């Protein structure tokens, strides 16, 4: 139909076209008295992960950076949950880091998706790294500063920007995804109306993944604190989907699993 | 803005360029050993209003077809809950029912807006009733068979028939309201397929009210049942919005007056 390839993900292989693909964000508390990998905090994390297997989530996103870290204390955290997850939950995972180093980690740890929220402008050889193992990277927009010219036409010049990065380091075009940045060098304004105007994201030619989860702009519609967001982003994850777009990123597997569902069934997905 | 006009509805008036209008349907279990207006029913329901007031409701509908009831015995119903809520509750009031002589009863005893699931097409006269009193009408579509021609180019000549009618009692242009009428006469596919299509209701140039709560196409979609469909029908909501719609007639006014005005910061509502 629209997507004439898979996500191919190592092991696992995601259909671009059968379903809105829900990511599910791994909750990552770290022991206070600990270097990374301690019981309490990765017994934690896959407890996590398999409850968001059970809700019907399709990726596990895992983050590394409570208490101030370096690169290489961010890989000794990222790094067993990563290595206990992939052994013990059948998912795909991907990487939420911006570093070149730690997405190699992550990867030889088992990662199988970068997930990267600078799009291969704060590191330059994530793209390399992603190059070179054959994995599916997530370029994000975002950028230092907030002085839109005209948000969309920016945005899209910005994640264009990206993909050359990715490109030149011989990134393969079916393992590019985009994702607006909802929530990043915007205001709460911006963020509406990139909502408003996804759609035109389609033009680039790649699957387009959302993030909107608990995110203050919701809050700031609604006039609600991050814990009663769950109305909100199920709206955004709703309209992103009517938008066209492949994958949603959530906290709240369960509900917003349920909520893709229905809109894939009314908009023939 | 989209509409030249406000909604009159005698002391309230309801703007339908601001916001999607949010209808609360009144929860109206019978006493039974009861007639009509005894005190634990008619306080129920008042209890009941007070509480989708507080959550977001701007309209109130109110139905009196447990125990099998008469055209008499569904005004003594319908009656006492009319009067009490206009009473003690300050917002318009909309009586569910296809009988000319329970609109006339259920407006005399203070209700705004008549309900009509058969859209003038079962009692005419209703639409009489309606022109007399000159309050807005909401004709639903339904029909005794799933026999489409096509699914849509049928519910928009159906729904014609019911305006012709309308108009040739003398209801205004300005007292029409539509509703494709889900899970009236519809398959479970149908039902999808109207979801899909609803922004060509649009070309009939009045204002539609979409009903989808809780609805067995939902639970036939995600397999659950009646008490676990609020996802489902936020879904519906959300996207019944952005094709459009005017209002939504919903169970769970909390939740679907969140996800409502989430959806209308974004789409510039
Ligand atoms: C890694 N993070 C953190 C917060 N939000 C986001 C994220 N990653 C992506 N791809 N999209 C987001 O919205
Ligand atoms: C009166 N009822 C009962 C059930 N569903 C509906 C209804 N009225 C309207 N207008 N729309 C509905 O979907």
């Amino acid at each position: 139909m629209k997507w004439d390839y898979d996500l191919r993900c190592g092991e696992y292989t995601l259909n671009l076209n059968e379903k809105t693909l829900i990511m599910g964000i791994l909750n990552v508390t770290p022991d206070s008295f600990s270097d990374g990998g301690s019981y309490n905090e990765v017994d934690a994390a896959v407890r996590h992960a398999k409850e968001m297997r059970d809700e019907g989530a399709h990726i596990i996103d895992i983050g590394g950076e409570f208490a101030k870290v370096s690169v290489e204390e961010e890989i000794k955290r990222v790094v067993p949950m990563i290595q206990a997850v992939s052994k013990e939950v059948k998912l795909p995972i991907s990487i939420d880091t911006y570093k070149a180093e730690v997405a190699k980690q992550a990867i030889e740890a088992g990662a199988h998706i970068i997930n990267d929220i600078w799009g291969a402008k704060a590191e330059p050889k994530i793209a390399e790294v992603a190059a070179h193992y054959d994995v599916p990277i997530i370029l994000m927009h975002n950028r230092d500063n907030m002085n839109y010219r005209n948000l969309m036409a920016d945005m899209i010049a910005d994640l264009y920007d990206s993909i050359k990065i990715a490109k030149d380091a011989g990134v393969r075009d079916e393992n590019i995804i985009l994702d607006p940045g909802i929530g990043f060098a915007k205001t709460p304004e911006q963020n509406l109306e990139a909502m408003r105007n996804l759609e035109q994201l389609n033009v680039l030619g790649y699957p387009v993944l959302l993030g909107t989860s608990r995110k203050s702009f919701i809050g700031h519609v609604l006039d609600l604190p991050v814990e009663e967001r769950l109305e909100g982003t199920g709206a955004t994850v709703c309209l992103g989907i009517e938008k066209g777009c492949e994958f949603v990123r959530v906290h709240d597997v369960k509900e917003m699993s349920r909520m893709a569902k229905m809109m894939d069934a009314m908009i023939g997905k």
